[PDB]
């Protein structure tokens, strides 16, 4: 089975290719990572595997869900870092998702109920739906739109947190740049009306992915910064005229990053629409892949099949897992021993109880 050989991403020696994605689940109770998180990674550690946690906070202005985990502050540094020791005493390779929220975002979730950070002033349309506090759906709010030096401060927000997850023991950081967020608000031309130089053209709308990657590069170097994004998802309005044109251009960015930094990324990592279109779905994360000089994660709606098909004719590098690793903490065995899978529960995907759709699915 091609997911169990070994891959060499960058200087983490891999055993296996089968990825933990990252997943918001919400337990991170004041933003604070909980001792119940730990106990969540642990049990998805494998040895030489590697894990990608829920998307994190880089300032107190990016999170729009409840109860996600922050590496902005000390106080959240050493709470992460007991986490990142249990991953890696099972042998693991761990890195830290940042991530802002852009416009997706409510007052309730913003210091003195300021509005959310974009770089559009208009509102996610009322298609979509924010999840409150309280379990209820509520309005997105209209946001304000970010002038250049702000870009430039929130640049320094992902530079600050990429070394504080590098001070928590992290392996490395992905840049959270898919789903319709702070970053795919830049990307996709149905989000981004600018008029500036970071609006219109594809270089433009680009700016703002490569001083991101950029920053963090320099500062913990290019092997432990992972990159993802998703060029053909339309979340929270972000839908683009030309996805695959934009795709390459990003992936033009990477490797001038990588050739201007005489290093490369950890990977890209690029998601898709995750419930079954598909030889067109392929094609264009074939086409990606061959574009980038690099590792390459697959990611959204794979089974065990397409992922050994991905590995074995060369498509992609390592396979991420999302909703199946919720319910399968043993997902890596499983897929090792072809034994059936476990389902999972939709309804505490995003709840708060430590342990209830948490931590207490079974193993085999
Ligand atoms: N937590 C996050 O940041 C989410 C970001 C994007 C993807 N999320 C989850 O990943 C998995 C794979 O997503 P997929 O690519 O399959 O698409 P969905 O986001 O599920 O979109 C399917 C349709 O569901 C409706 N829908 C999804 N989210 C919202 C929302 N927030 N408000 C209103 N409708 C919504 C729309 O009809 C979508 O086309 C799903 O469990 C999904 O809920 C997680
Ligand atoms: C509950 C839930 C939370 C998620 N949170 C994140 C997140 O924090 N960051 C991210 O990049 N993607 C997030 N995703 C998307 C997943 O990483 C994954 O790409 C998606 O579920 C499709 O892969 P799958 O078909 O293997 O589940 C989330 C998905 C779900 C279902």
């Amino acid at each position: 089975n091609p997911l169990f050989s070994p891959y060499k991403m960058g200087k983490f020696n891999l055993s296996h290719r089968v990825v933990l994605a990252p997943m918001t689940r919400c337990r991170a109770l004041n933003n604070i990572p909980q001792a119940a998180l730990g106990e969540y990674y642990e049990q998805r550690a494998t040895a030489g595997g590697f894990l990608i946690t829920e998307g994190t906070m880089i300032s107190p202005t990016s999170a729009g869900f409840p109860h996600v985990p922050g590496i902005f502050t000390k106080e959240q540094v050493r709470e992460w870092k007991k986490i990142v020791d249990v991953v890696h005493a099972k042998g693991a390779v761990i890195f830290c998702q940042l991530w802002h929220v852009g416009r997706a975002s409510h007052e309730v979730y913003q210091p003195a109920g300021a509005a959310p950070i974009s770089s559009t002033e208009k509102p996610i349309s009322n298609r979509w739906r924010i999840l409150m506090p309280d379990g209820t759906h509520g309005i997105y709010p209209k946001p304000r739109a970010i002038g250049t030096y702000e870009i430039s401060q929130v640049v320094e927000d992902y530079r600050r947190s990429a070394l504080n997850a590098i001070e928590a023991g992290f392996d490395g950081i992905e840049i959270h740049g898919a789903h319709g967020y702070l970053i795919d608000q830049f990307l996709k031309d149905g989000i981004n009306d600018r008029t500036d130089e970071y609006g219109g053209s594809l270089a433009n709308r680009c700016k703002f992915i490569t001083q991101v990657v950029q920053a963090v590069v320099s500062a913990i170097g290019a092997d432990r910064v992972g990159v993802r994004v998703s060029p053909a998802i339309d979340h929270l309005d972000a839908m683009d005229s030309n996805p695959l044109s934009l795709g390459l251009a990003v992936v033009e960015r990477l490797n001038k990053i990588q050739l201007h930094s005489g290093s490369k990324l950890a990977y890209l990592h690029v998601t898709q629409p995750g419930d079954g279109s598909e030889e067109e779905e392929a094609r264009l994360m074939r086409t990606l892949r061959n574009a980038y000089q690099g590792t390459f994660i697959c990611s959204g709606g794979y089974t065990r099949e397409l992922g050994i098909e991905a590995v074995a004719q060369g498509d992609a590098d390592l396979v991420s897992y999302g909703r199946l690793f919720i319910s399968n903490p043993d997902l890596v065995m499983r897929i090792k021993l072809n034994a059936p899978l476990n389902k999972y529960n939709r309804k505490t995907f995003y709840t708060q109880d430590p342990v209830v759709g948490y931590t207490d699915y079974p193993f085999l």
